[PDB]
């Protein structure tokens, strides 16, 4: 489990959003395991604008952060799971690092600010969905 909380939105796993996040819809892309919702109260979080490819993430599985060396968002096949068909998921960034089912809404951060989220894992990878080309959540 987990969240970004930026402004006036709550970024969650499309996947893990509460009948209160589809209730207070914003955006959501299945491709993407995203879903943004509105919130009342201004957001402890602010997002990072650049390229890294190094970071840390939240590991709830472990109660720890790890670092990270990342792939660039890209087009990656992930197999059918309780919640989605076998398809590819846009802007996801692979890792090697641990990760179960329930690490996902672990923030990825880099020093510039909050990269993504976990999303997807297993075997000693996890992936993580960016967040980085969202410009609107600034705004
Ligand atoms: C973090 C992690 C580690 C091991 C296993 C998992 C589960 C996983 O990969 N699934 C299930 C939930 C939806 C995911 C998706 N983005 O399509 C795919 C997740
Ligand atoms: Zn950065």
């Amino acid at each position: 489990s987990g969240a970004i909380y930026v402004g006036n939105y709550r970024v969650v796993n499309r996947h893990l959003a509460t009948h209160n996040d589809w209730a207070n819809l914003v955006w959501e892309d299945s491709s993407r395991d995203l879903l943004v919702s509105s919130t009342t109260a201004q957001g402890c979080d602010t997002i990072a604008r650049c390229d890294c490819q190094t970071g840390v993430y939240y590991c709830s599985s472990r109660r720890k952060h790890y670092p990270v060396s990342f792939s660039k968002p890209s087009l990656i096949f992930v197999e059918a799971s309780e919640y989605y068909p076998a398809r590819y998921q846009s802007h996801l960034m692979l890792a090697v690092g641990h990760s179960e089912p329930g690490d996902c809404g672990g923030i990825l951060r880099c020093q510039h600010g909050v990269v993504g989220i976990v999303s997807t894992g297993g075997n000693g990878l996890v992936g993580f969905a960016d967040v980085r080309d969202l410009l609107w959540l600034d705004e």
